[PDB]
């Protein structure tokens, strides 16, 4: 029974506990869904930090993984979920119904292979030797998540159990690995004893489908929120990209990559205004409106060949965000999951690595464009100053990874 293809009849989906929201449609709408809960997310994750400290995360990765938790979920905690990630906002649909437009949209996001561009996305759960664990909840994470469940012995060698699932991480999670995002789920019984270990993986590898030339590149300045600067490696190229000067100021630029399905956007805003008012004002219907008005544009593109990683407690923004209960070891529900639970610690880490060739292996390239004569008064766009960045799939609309760059600077 291939997810891909079976209807919503096929897959039975029986859920202990059901929920009804308020007042490839459906996959459509869940991509909508997750945009909001990434946006938002990121404006909490970036008012927790330093304006000048880079941030890379990948939010599918996230609501991945309390997806996979909801499975269990009930009350309270199952709604909770519902709100915090938006799930709800597919007006008049149900908790089991969810996690079929997630089968969906995973296939549409994993299954559908054909590269130049790949990414890849790997689930698994790590729970208690000795317990016996809902088949229900079993056989559907599998189903719609790949998700299978390795028993390991948290109870009396929570030591090699670490290892185990590092050992796993690290065959999935760093042929080469230049950008991918870690997210793990600890769940936890009252007594303080690791349950389950939820592990999301997603990484990224893709050429850029118009790829810079080494040798145009050159160190030069980028400038810092704190009003400093240092020596960052600028990329150089002309091109036809898809473009377009939004509010006061603010550039908005896709790069895509081999494929075209994905591709990277990048908003840098005027030198005057602050990324900060930026990533304030940046709300779900804002950012899409700004997608929409790319038009495809012959202009110069300056900008910086950069590594950026990042690492945070899911917890605190999340409790924020309305979600309580699930971290609540008195509160916590969710009883689909054996046959109480809590999640104890929820951490993401992540990182990004760009270059002339793109989201790949630096090579000894070289560019040549024989017969082109550009209008002298075009578009140039260089990012000198920290400007923001999604990863997002075209086709079906979902942000990938976002984060922002401000330091490129390597020393
Ligand atoms: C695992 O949880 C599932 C719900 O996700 C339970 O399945 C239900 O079981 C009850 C009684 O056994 C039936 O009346 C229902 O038809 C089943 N489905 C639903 C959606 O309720 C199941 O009981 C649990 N299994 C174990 C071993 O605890
Ligand atoms: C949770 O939902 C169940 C049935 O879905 C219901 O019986 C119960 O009253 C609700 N609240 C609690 C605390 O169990
Ligand atoms: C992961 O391990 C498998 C063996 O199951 C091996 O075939 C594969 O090459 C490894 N992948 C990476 C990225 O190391």
């Amino acid at each position: 029974v291939d997810i891909c293809t079976a209807k919503p009849r096929d897959i039975p989906m029986n859920p202990m506990c059901i929920y009804r929201s308020p007042e490839n449609r459906r996959v459509w709408e869940l991509s909508k869904a997750n945009s909001r809960f990434a946006t938002t997310f990121y404006q909490h994750l970036a008012d927790s930090k330093n304006d000048n400290d880079n941030i890379f995360l990948s939010p599918l990765s996230i609501s991945t993984a309390f997806a996979m938790t909801k499975l269990g979920a009930c009350n309270d905690t199952l709604q909770q979920l519902m709100e915090v990630f938006k799930f709800d906002t597919i007006s008049e649909k149900t908790s089991d119904q969810i996690h079929f437009f997630f089968a969906k949209l995973n296939c549409r996001l994993y299954r559908k292979a054909n590269k130049a561009s790949k990414l890849v996305s790997a689930n698994r759960l790590f729970g208690d030797k000795s317990l016996t664990f809902n088949e229900t909840y079993q056989d559907i994470s599998e189903l719609v998540y790949g998700a299978k469940l390795q028993p390991l012995d948290f109870k009396e060698n929570a030591e090699q159990s670490r290892a185990a699932i590092n050992k796993w991480v690290s065959n999935k999670t760093e042929d080469v690995i230049p950008s991918e995002a870690i997210n793990v789920l600890v769940l936890v019984n009252t007594r303080t004893s690791t349950v389950l270990v939820l592990v999301n993986t997603i990484y990224f590898k893709g050429l850029w489908k118009s790829k810079f030339s080494p040798e145009n590149t050159r160190k030069e300045l980028f400038y810092k929120a704190d009003g400093e600067s240092c020596s960052a490696s600028m990329m150089y190229q002309e091109g036809k990209f898809r473009y377009r000067r939004v509010a006061e100021g603010t550039q908005v630029l896709e790069l895509p990559f081999k494929g075209d399905d994905i591709t990277m956007v990048l908003i840098l805003p005027k030198p005057e205004k602050s990324l900060a008012k930026v990533e304030k004002e940046l709300t779900p219907e804002v950012l899409q409106e700004w997608l929409d008005e790319l038009e495809e544009m012959m202009l110069v593109v300056h900008m910086p060949r950069f590594r950026i990683e990042d690492g945070f407690s899911l917890k605190e923004q999340l409790q924020d965000m309305g979600l309580v209960d699930l971290f609540s070891p008195e509160k916590s529900k969710l009883p689909g999951i054996v046959a109480d639970l809590y999640v104890s610690d929820a951490f993401h880490k992540a990182f990004l690595e760009v270059n002339e060739e793109g989201s790949e292996a630096a090579a000894s390239t070289a560019v040549v464009i024989a017969g082109r004569s550009l209008n002298p008064n075009r578009v140039t766009f260089k990012a000198n100053r920290p400007f923001l960045v999604f990863i997002r799939e075209v086709p079906l609309n979902t942000i990938i990874f976002m984060g922002r760059v401000a330091n490129p600077c390597v020393k």
